């Protein structure tokens, strides 16, 4: 009975290894999805409270958009000649700036002034590197995320909005109720592990992944969807900062233009799939592999018992 | 002649489960696609034709656009406290509205009085819900949808301008001329089983995929895109509505903004493709499988037909 | 010896054709990733230098954004009835245009004027084909790239910038550096076939693919990506062109409209993926397979041996 146990043995294991590493079941990973969020809440940034259409940029509500969070101002720039006011271009000779230096404001002439070389352009170059307050309140703002997959080799469509695993005061915890599609930004921030402050300040691109990772063989409610964070804003001057420019030409003539610059958190919304379903060719394929595997393995216990090595 | 006829059958039985479903022919799902869409089409909204450039919100012509179908518009926005314009926000006494009140305009002080207690904020709010008009002519738009795409593995390059299966009348009909990129907006609307009046006076966002299933063993005119629609804005308030803010600062020293809300039908397009090209060691390994099948239904066949069960 | 030594050469080529093709290895092609560009440098177009916020149109830095090269102004845009300024719509008789003619500029209304056919909407057409200059100093430009991929399946994070194999004069060549991240405008042009000149005087759709294949079997380093350019705007109007709408009210009750039609070069970022990691299942699909397959040779090998054909 030696003989039969271990080959019974021998056949559970290689179906355990197989069957549990799904050596059937097909795989696909071309998810083909669709993304809709859209942002609620409100704060104050300087005097005034501001809604949605005024902190996020893109209004759409596309897979990416931008939550500002602090604001430069720079109002009334004109044409012309003039220095710059960053420390770091100093120069004390007219040949210091020249084909060698990087231009940080405009087009340089090759000149020295007193406030720093003119650059051409622009004249109020942004005086930067201020104590500008954040929006501290966009800590509790809230995402709501409505994603749309279908899988096209099975042909199977289904979305995050799980109407059994109300939607006024439910948010996003990975421990109470990780189906909910609210996420606080807040929430987004620390699970990300990040410190909101910093983040604010500075600027960073976050980034929400939402992984379709099901087992269509299981029934259509089994399939869920599971949301991580991260921060793809790391090189090993950090930050993520963006200028918008509106332009006026008043009747007297002169051309004008105000440059605002946005420090805000961008975040990026990533999906994911990875779908596999039971098929006959793959299922005969791992039989036969296993067919022949179990006999390799007969053919070398008889040796490996007799030998005792 | 028995054994080698039913051999031979299940010989052509195993090859054609195998050849069918392409147990060979190693597949690739991982397509780089690039997409270039213009909106071509005039419409009247209040008293004026308006060109392309008014309603699609995106100019670039980026995957996924929006054309807009109705707007409202709140000019001169000023920053104060007053009561809310919508029904659902009801006030008896002052303390119905405090930290559990979900906000409507702005961040509320906890009053009430006649217009509904004071959310502060900009003060002249929506005044939503009514009969504004739509851009019924938006019915009658075309999209000309430019898709370029490359399977990275077998380095095959192609595009949806298909040269012979002109580009001024013809329109996209699955049944006469399912070839043009051109779409009617009224006939993605309708494909997508949705009525145009509805979707434009509410909102949705529509999507138009274009699956790339080619089979690269035969020709390279075989190679051909397959135009599909469906909605992905369904949860089981509905809509896809957007606000765009203009601010301005008059003389006189008040700040100001107007506040512009967009009902659009926005389209995504998504590309999907499954590309199968002959491989040496998916053929080794399917034809070896295909052996081992047919000697073990052979081992089978003779006990079975012996037994009669 | 003859036996021994041919079935030696057999498995040695049927193990040379398998692991050179890799059986096993199991590939994943799904990657997650996400770009931010930043485009650095200056230029002249009119009158004035212009810095980032002027010429990229999104100012995000999202996948795809858009180098602006060429600006067409049409200010105090009214509207109301006009013919059209352009050649190709010649009207000799009042029903030359009717439910038959393309529309240009606007809505027909089936008359007949001198300068073409009344379109209404906004009069003052943009009144195009000009030899307005390009901004040439954007063959100048520097775009910096950081992309950050994660495989999922094999739990793999990695990004562009590599810090062994400064970024203050660097740039990409695929010969010296092919490493930077750093492209400049002028470099990429270049490397898709294309000149200069006519691109950024007509416009076009270029594009940028990061290449992510890696072998995880090796070291963390060696996972390096592949730079590639393209061109993804070829017919066989080529061109790229696209336009903004500021709109203002002066006090003396006329709707005005200024319209910026830009002609630029738009930038796409595609991030394709395939990593290949070994596994025990396929591992031990191709080793069942090359054994069936060298048993298979060895059958043929005597009997063509033998009857020497
Ligand atoms: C006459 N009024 C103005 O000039 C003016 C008014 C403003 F409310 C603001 C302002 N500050 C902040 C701060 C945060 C955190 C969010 C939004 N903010 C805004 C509003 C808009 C202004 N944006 C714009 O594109 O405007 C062309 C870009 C996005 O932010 C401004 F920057 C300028
Ligand atoms: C002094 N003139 C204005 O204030 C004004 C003029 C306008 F033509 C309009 C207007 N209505 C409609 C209706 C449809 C269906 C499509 C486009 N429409 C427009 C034009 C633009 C105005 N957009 C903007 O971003 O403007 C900052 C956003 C997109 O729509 C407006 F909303 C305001
Ligand atoms: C009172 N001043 C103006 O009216 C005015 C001022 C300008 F600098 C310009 C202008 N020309 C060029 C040429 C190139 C190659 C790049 C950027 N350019 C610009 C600036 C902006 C204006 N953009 C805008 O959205 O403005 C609403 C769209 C993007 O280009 C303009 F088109 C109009
Ligand atoms: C974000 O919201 C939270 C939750 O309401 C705020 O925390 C509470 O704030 C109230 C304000 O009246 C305090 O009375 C509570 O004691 C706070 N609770 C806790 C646990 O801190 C929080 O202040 C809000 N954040 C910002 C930046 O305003
Ligand atoms: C969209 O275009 C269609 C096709 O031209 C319009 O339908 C025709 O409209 C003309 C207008 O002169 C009528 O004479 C025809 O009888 C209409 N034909 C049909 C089959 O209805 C349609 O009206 C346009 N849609 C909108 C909203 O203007
Ligand atoms: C782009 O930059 C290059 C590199 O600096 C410029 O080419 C040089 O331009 C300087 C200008 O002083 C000349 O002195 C050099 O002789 C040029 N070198 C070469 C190899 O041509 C180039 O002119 C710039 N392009 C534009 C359009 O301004
Ligand atoms: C126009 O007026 C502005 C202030 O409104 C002033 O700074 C500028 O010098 C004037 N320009 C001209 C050309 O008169
Ligand atoms: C400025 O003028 C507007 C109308 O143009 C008026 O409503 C407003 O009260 C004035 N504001 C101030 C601060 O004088
Ligand atoms: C308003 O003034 C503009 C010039 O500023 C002029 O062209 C236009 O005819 C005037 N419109 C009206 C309605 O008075």
């Amino acid at each position: 009975i030696n003989r039969a146990v271990q080959l019974l043995i021998i056949s559970y294991f290689v179906g355990w290894v197989f069957l549990h590493e799904k050596a059937y079941q097909v795989r696909d990973t071309a998810i083909e999805s669709s993304v809709v969020t859209k942002v609620k809440g409100f704060g104050r940034y300087a005097n005034r409270v501001m809604d949605v259409s005024d902190y996020v940029t893109p209004p759409q509500g596309t897979s990416v958009f931008v939550i500002i969070t602090k604001m430069i101002v720079t109002e009334n720039q004109m044409q012309g000649f003039c220095p710059e006011s960053e420390e770091k271009y100093r120069c004390v000779s007219d040949s210091q700036c020249g084909p060698q230096r990087f231009p940080g404001g405009g087009i340089l002439t090759g000149r020295c002034v007193n406030y720093t070389c003119e650059i051409q352009g622009w004249c109020p170059t942004e005086v930067d590197t201020v104590e500008m307050p954040v929006m501290m309140e966009a800590e509790n703002f809230t995402i709501f995320i409505k994603n749309s997959i279908r899988f096209p080799l099975f042909n199977f469509e289904k979305g995050n909005l799980l109407p059994n695993l109300d939607m006024k005061t439910c948010r996003f915890h990975p421990d109470k109720a990780p189906f909910c599609p609210i996420l606080r930004v807040g929430d987004v921030v620390k699970f990300a592990g990040q410190d909101f402050a910093k983040l604010a300040r500075t600027g960073g691109v976050l980034g929400i992944k939402i992984g379709w990772v099901c087992d269509l063989d299981r029934a259509w409610d089994q399939c869920i969807p599971k949301y991580s964070f991260t921060r793809l804003d790391g090189v090993s001057s950090p930050g993520y900062n963006f200028r918008f420019a509106k332009y006026y030409k008043m009747e007297n003539g002169s051309e004008y233009r105000t440059l605002l610059k946005a420090f805000g958190i961008r975040f990026d919304v990533l999906v994911y799939g990875n779908a596999g379903k039971f098929n006959i060719i793959p299922t005969i394929i791992s039989s036969v592999a296993a067919f022949t595997s179990v006999g390799v393995g007969t053919v070398l216990c008889d040796i490996i018992l007799l030998n005792f090595l």
